[PDB]
């Protein structure tokens, strides 16, 4: 029978069984406007999974009910068939056929105008038609059947080159990833289910934080999800703090028995008589005490609770009121529309409010009340990001336009000078954002100056600042660019062609990482094949996988690196670099990589001869580093390196080989292995000193002990 | 019929019988949000065989007895349902499928919301999914039918990525293995089980060490587990030892009883009367004399014992009664719990008070009587641990310190040549393992050097040291990791290929050694890809398979040997290398690997030449270890090497081609033939001890009788 796992959607829907649809109204009517077409009567939802896009398919069963509809369609009904139907189904070999045939041809059987749909259109065709209605459907489909499919942007690309009939036959509506606006008008429809499912109420911030922080740190998942697991998932936290009440009844109720315990302990006994023993009056004034105590506690606990409750079910029945008013309403049987319409709908919305007033948010918390609700746009919403996404508050707490005035300086703080540099790159991050650049023109640098400027490093502390993560750097190794190009390049190898290594850097990090940045190690060196999809990379970066053949390209922030100037760098002999020393590293630029690489980028940056100077501060910066983080602060040296240590340090790490590179084998070589060796040997145990105990570099360093 | 089908989980909380365990509560937590949660309401507990997840779920059981779970839940009751609820009741296809339905209806309706446990998520879906259960239940999903579930990492990917259907209604929550501390707060929650359980008490530095050694030795065991594996063996261990009650008792009985009967029979024989027989009665004042002892043994152990049983009994009637009056606070039931509080509890608290201070304990034990047979922490744990991975003595003197304080020394005692690589190792270990370093990248270091000179020696001896164990070593053939790579990489072939050995010999001897040695074999001679794939497992040392598992040994130190320098080492200039030439070696190192490799490396040795003063006695050395490889006291050689031999086999030893690789085989080729031949004469008996006595390499060794 259809009715083994074929759902009427329009009955569910009809029951109230069915979410509200917000904000899909424009491919819901795309949709509906296919099925209207007497040849092509059969759409398809495409695009990222995440996404869902069967509330679109059952936006429509909704607007069957309610007849917002052509009318060509009035008599449709729409229903759910899919996974259980052909799987749980069937036990044998061709049990499979017969549920599609059986079923289906229970569907053209004579009630009404019946339009199928199935959300993994995929399952049809199988993975290479095999008949799994690939035939079937379609014939079937001559005969009115009206399907709507749903798909992803991998799948129906793989069907239509297997087939393509399918795409003859269907007419495909990507779905949109809504925007954050979108997606909290979307929250704010399902608001009040979430409120129902948890007791709680939730802060309209919190909407809109749960759809910015689900975007921002969730955002491999599609918003109108990680919103949604932000929202159910922090309602739940919340759940659970409602679960709290026995913190404050236990904290008084086990005290209550640990005085119980005594009373009895204490009514009988050889110095009953003493007031050592006696003290269990007062025991009992105690136990008293704590009743006292818990009356009001638990009074106060039950009392807010029923508000919640009262709150919750007056929300629940302003619902069910809705909904048949709305059934009414289609049947055209207005008089018992009216019944809920008039006063009954606009009542409940009136009881809740007073109910609110039960919860009684005050001018002291958020909830006057010990249940604890009110899913906190910061807190809460941070916490579950938090524990979604581990990394503290500071990361979960932003003005964000802000860190282009403090970033710029933390970033100086993060790396000695090179500030010019600096403020270039500080300025297109926000700036590119603020100033509303094409979305698909991310910042982007081509980072000259020589290794051991930093400016790589700073790269890695800009990504630091950007994503509260400098590891969400994706770094390319662009020397490994030969002619081969194939998986190590952006796009990986060539669909169909043996190997799913796809997007060897790119699609591989961005598919987890999509709002990151990405560097070129010695971008100069690649291959002009690389080079150039790279140029697209710069400006409409829209970069398609090897495979997959998807594109997902944003907030991909790019810095290309170089030792192209050397020379120039080489011949220079301050720290600033300078004027026409600089245009001999343009030339150099545009000897490498032509105009219309160059124009894409951001700001083509040149990085200075740091010296002396400044490595005579990045010691600091790195020592401090490294014990900053340490494992505990059971240790602690004064990290008074001295000018001793800062500059035998600098003499030893600031090579213009590598510049500062040789820092961070410094240090290493130099005195960490002796203060491992020194503290297992417990000669070392708390605080110490730094300072140097005086062949090429014989003295070592060497701290205290 | 829902008992048939599965346990209750939620009663036997109530009746107890299911260890309480810490150190969980975020998970239960968790566990709990999710069930609460109205759209994804099933949670997973997902991790590693031994995890954690079945008592993690108890736990949330145990919530569900003390009114710790929200309104929601609260109510509800949690059931374990599997393998005999899936498949023993199978007798044609059909029992699984009704016995899940009927399970399923009465879960549902009227008896709240009994939530069953999926122990074992493989045995839902199984191989070729079947509907066992996961088409049907989701299906069902309308009705709650709330469920928790349980799986691997690994097997929880697998079944995600053939899924995506479960993974819309479920909540993956990830399950970290408690750190060693942790485990040992959660031994000492249990060891009262243990001790109860085996009449063993155990001295609390025993579950420090348990811990320790169980992350230590116990490779792929995992500690809530595989710590009380340490602990219930080790517990069995010292109950077996004591045998006839506590040990000393024992084995003194054992004399007793053969004193015994010896007497007896001597008390009636032929010759009874005689002092040859009559000596029974000085063995009798023996008997007696044990029995003197061993009586005071048996009663202190027995009314320690009972002492032990009336504790073990006493807490559990201790938590009966508070289990039972917080049902009757939470129901603000202040009756009920007096009764459960007042006497009820000062009755069970006094007992336990007494009883310790009958048992009273000791500096030298947790029992100053007998009931503790005298266990203690690290020996008797080492011992079973002996039992378990050998090497008793070592791991005895297992000391961190004794080792990092003294091992440049020790390895050097075992290694002579570069000292200096020695320590520089040494040192890079000693960071690592001090936790200087980032903890994430165990040591590592290229190693070049004249061949034939102890480079993988030293790795071993490394091995040798750290491990007490030369087998901890793994090595790896680099030259054979030719673009081909694949079985042979890191993580083996792409899951989905045929064949499931993913870099069996790579990642799992790493599984089976989570601590270890790891040597590359002519690293330079890997494919970039390879070297690439390890670098990025070598820092921040994520060792993962092509299926995604990562064993991640931080704990692994890594050499990377190759033949780099073999141009400059061939210089000869000096033993010791000169210095410069080692510059032109990392010049080649410098261009053979890309800067990035270099870049993460802790170290490079390049390995000098020996010369004569040091392989002259290197030689000796190892003509010492072919001694102390034998087997039996019939040798025990000086063996009369004097400075012929040293001098013999040097000259046809140490040379650039080689180094000191043929001496095993000069030995065996001359010494250890002659002395085959001789001991083959058996005319030998103990000692031999004998010299050099003479074409090419005329000497020949030739030994003397
Ligand atoms: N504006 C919206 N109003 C109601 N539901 C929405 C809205 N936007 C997205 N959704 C739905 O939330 C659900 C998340 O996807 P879901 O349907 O559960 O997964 P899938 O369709 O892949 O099985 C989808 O139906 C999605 O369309
Ligand atoms: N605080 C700092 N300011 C500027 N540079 C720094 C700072 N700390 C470290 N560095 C240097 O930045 C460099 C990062 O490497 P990079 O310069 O890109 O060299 P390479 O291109 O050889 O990898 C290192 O030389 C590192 O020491
Ligand atoms: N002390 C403990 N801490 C946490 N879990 C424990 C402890 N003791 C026993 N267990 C449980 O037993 C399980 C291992 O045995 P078992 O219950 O059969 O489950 P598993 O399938 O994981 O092996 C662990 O998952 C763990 O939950
Ligand atoms: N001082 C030494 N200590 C230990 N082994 C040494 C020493 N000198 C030479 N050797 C020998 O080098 C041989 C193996 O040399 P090694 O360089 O590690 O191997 P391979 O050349 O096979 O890579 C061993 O027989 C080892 O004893």
């Amino acid at each position: 029978y259809l009715s083994k796992y074929a759902i009427d959607m329009t009955e569910q829907a009809r029951q109230g069984k069915l979410d509200p649809v917000i904000g899909r109204e424009e491919e819901i009517r795309s949709t509906i406007r296919v099925l209207a077409r007497r040849i092509k009567s059969n759409p398809c939802l495409i695009g990222e999974p995440g996404i869902g896009k069967t509330a679109i398919i059952e936006g429509v069963a909704q607007r069957i009910i309610d007849d917002d509809v052509p009318t060509i369609l009035q008599g449709a009904k729409l229903f759910s068939l899919d996974l259980a139907a052909l799987t749980a189904g069937a036990k044998y070999k061709g049990d499979f056929e017969e549920r599609f045939k059986g079923v289906l041809k229970e569907i053209e059987e004579s009630k009404t105008l019946i339009v199928l749909f199935i959300d993994e259109i995929h399952m049809l065709m199988g993975n290479g038609k095999d008949d799994a209605a690939n035939i079937l459907k379609p014939a079937l489909s001559r005969g009115q059947l009206k399907v709507i499919g749903a798909t992803t942007n991998n799948e129906y690309r793989s069907i239509v080159e297997k087939d393509g009939a399918f795409e003859r036959r269907f007419q495909k509506i990507e779905v949109a990833e809504p925007s954050v606006r979108q997606t909290v008008a979307i929250l704010r429809g399902l608001q009040p289910k979430y409120e129902i499912h948890h007791g709680v109420r939730i802060l309209d911030s919190a909407l809109v934080t749960a759809a910015q922080l689900a975007k921002r740190y969730l955002p491999y998942r599609r918003l109108p999800d990680s919103a949604l697991d932000l929202v159910d998932i922090s309602c739940a936290g919340v759940a659970v703090a409602r679960d709290s009440k026995p913190e404050e009844l236990d904290s008084k109720e086990r005290q209550l028995q640990l005085i119980q315990v005594e009373i009895k302990a204490l009514e009988r006994d050889e110095d009953a008589d003493s007031t050592t023993k006696d003290r269990l009056k007062l025991a009992r004034q105690k136990e008293a005490s704590l009743q006292e105590e818990l009356e009001p506690l638990r009074q106060r606990y039950n009392e807010e609770k029923h508000g919640h409750e009262e709150l919750t079910q007056a929300k629940k029945k302003l619902d069910e009121l809705e909904n048949k008013a709305l059934d009414a309403e289609r049947r055209y049987d207005t008089a018992t529309a009216a019944d809920l319409r008039y006063f009954a709908i606009p009542d409940i919305k009136k009881q809740i409010e007073k109910l609110e007033d039960q919860v009684a948010e005050e001018e002291r918390r958020a909830g006057a009340n010990s249940m604890i609700q009110n899913v906190v746009d910061s807190d809460t919403i941070s916490e579950t990001a938090a524990r979604l996404t581990g990394i503290p508050v500071k990361k979960l707490s932003e003005s964000e336009n802000e860190k282009l005035i403090h970033m710029e300086r933390d970033l100086s703080s993060e790396v000695v000078g090179q500030m010019d540099a600096i403020k270039a790159v500080s300025n297109a991050v926000r700036l590119s954002r603020s100033g509303l650049a094409n979305p698909r023109q991310p910042a982007s640098f081509l980072f000259l100056g020589l290794s051991g400027s930093g400016k790589t490093e700073l790269a890695k502390k800009v990504a630091g600042f950007l994503f509260n993560d400098e590891d969400m750097m994706i770094r390319v190794d662009c020397s490994e660019l030969s002619e081969k190009y194939a998986v190590s390049k952006l796009l990986g190898t060539t669909a169909g062609y043996v190997g799913y290594d796809e997007g060897g850097f790119l699609t591989n990090q961005l598919q987890y990482k999509p709002y990151s940045v990405l560097l070129f190690d010695e971008v100069e060196k690649a291959h002009p094949d690389v080079l150039t999809v790279m140029l697209q990379m710069l400006d409409d970066g829209r970069i398609t996988s090897g495979q997959g053949k998807t594109i997902d390209c944003s907030n991909c922030i790019v810095i290309m690196t170089s030792n192209l100037g050397a020379e120039f760098i080489n011949s220079q002999q301050g720290s600033k670099i300078q004027e026409s020393t600089k245009n001999l590293v343009m030339g150099a630029v545009r000897q490498h990589f032509r105009p219309e690489f160059l124009n894409r980028i951001s700001s083509i940056v040149i990085f200075n001869k740091l010296s002396r100077k400044a490595i005579h501060k990045i010691v600091d910066i790195r020592l401090k580093e490294i014990e900053e983080r340490f494992e505990q602060n059971d240790k602690h040296y004064k990290l008074n390196l001295t000018q001793e240590a800062k500059d035998f340090l600098a003499k030893y790490g600031y090579s213009d080989d590598m510049g500062a590179r040789p820092l961070n084998r410094l240090i290493q070589n130099e005195i960490l292995n002796k203060l491992a060796l020194r503290i297992l040997k417990n000669e070392i145990k708390d605080k110490e000193t730094v300072n140097v105990v005086l062949e090429a570099e014989e003295c070592l360093e060497v701290l205290p002990n």
